[PDB]
């Protein structure tokens, strides 16, 4: 059975800082699936697009440029709730604003080097999936501790 | 030398899914002692006292048999305000409510898959205490780090 | 380049709970860069005078010799909001009041035994970070990460 699935990348400071692994490891100890992960250093017209909504902010231009200056790990996570339960578990936007227990909050201080992004909405998590992967690359498995994580 | 104690339980998801350590250890770091643990499968009847409160819930008969379903690390812990502090280190019923940095938090989704279990208030911990132990099942004994957790 | 700077102690119930490594790793793993670090037992009247605020509490007595009974390990932590942000870090002054994540939360029950303490202002931090150390033992260096933390 297919369940909410949302975007999540690791940012270049991320990738940069070792954090990757622990990333990870928060939402598989979470108990969410991996469905999808790759592995680029993806271009400029690609992270403009990511962003859209914020085109017409001045941190822009920078924002586009930078997340697409080194490697970045994308990732589709799926299961109940997903989209805004990654976001929790993000914290805030700015880390400053983040509690300690979030990944944001543990690990980084400004708001243009927050080391991870996440879909804000089922809406942006579609089209931002759509955009990074091809559908092929979303796997279908089933993780056989599932049965201890759903009714 | 005797303090507050309350009744905690890792319930057959979070046996199923390896937190047994991870949930102790929790308990030893923030400084609590252990006052009493045991492993059993009990008997659906024995849950039904334990969730007696909820007989008329209708997801009341599925949860008696789910949590009698595998075993489950039984234990009682002991110290100041610990009844009310480890329902704050578990999160709240639902994980989708609780916070990064707890146990529901970190490490389940669902509210019928929510890995342990906690009394609410004193007088719960006292009947839940006496219902899964045996008076001599409670060990009395002084942890010497004790002076450096209370004044 | 130079930015806030704040002074954390590791208490002695911290040092003797062995929770030195945890807090530092704590402070590196947020970004934060250290600038000062030395392991004291001071003088009952250095922690007088750390702590001559509250000098009208009727704790204050019982709180500076204990303060000076053991070795500290006495910090100087720099990073942009480092004074606020690592009170966050810290949780709150009690304990009892603090979340699952900060570092009280995770560790202790009594605002007596609180493990570590932090400036709670930057004119504090000023002072309290002059009254811990001589200019010549403040180190002042760039994290090469420093990069990745900061745009
Ligand atoms: N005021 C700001 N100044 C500089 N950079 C900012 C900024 N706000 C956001 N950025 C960067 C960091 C964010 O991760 C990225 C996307 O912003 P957002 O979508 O509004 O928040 P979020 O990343 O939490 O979804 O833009
Ligand atoms: N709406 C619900 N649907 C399915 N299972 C539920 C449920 N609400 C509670 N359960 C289960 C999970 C709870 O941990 C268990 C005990 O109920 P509770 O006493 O109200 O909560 P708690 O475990 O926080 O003390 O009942
Ligand atoms: N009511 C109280 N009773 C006993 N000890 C107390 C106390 N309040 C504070 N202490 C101790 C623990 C505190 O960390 C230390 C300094 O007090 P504080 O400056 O008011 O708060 P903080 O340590 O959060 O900056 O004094
Ligand atoms: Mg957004
Ligand atoms: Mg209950
Ligand atoms: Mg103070």
């Amino acid at each position: 059975m297919v369940r909410e699935r949302t975007f999540i990348a690791v940012k270049p400071d991320g990738v940069q800082r070792g954090l990757i692994g622990e990333i990870i490891k928060r939402f598989e100890a979470k108990g969410f699936k991996l469905a999808g992960m790759k592995y680029i250093q993806a271009s400029e017209d690609l992270l403009k697009q990511h962003y859209i909504d914020l085109a017409d902010k001045p941190f822009y231009p920078g924002l586009c440029k930078y997340m697409s200056s080194g490697p970045v790990v994308a990732m589709c996570w799926e299961g109940t709730g997903v989209v805004k339960t990654a976001r929790v578990m993000m914290g805030e936007t700015r880390p400053a604003d983040s509690k300690p227990g979030t990944i944001r909050g543990d690990f980084c201080i400004e708001v243009g080097r927050n080391i991870i992004h996440g879909s804000d909405s089922v809406e942006s998590a579609n089209k931002e999936i759509a955009l990074w992967f091809k559908p092929e690359e979303l796997v279908s498995w089933t993780q056989t501790n599932e049965s201890w994580i759903y009714e």
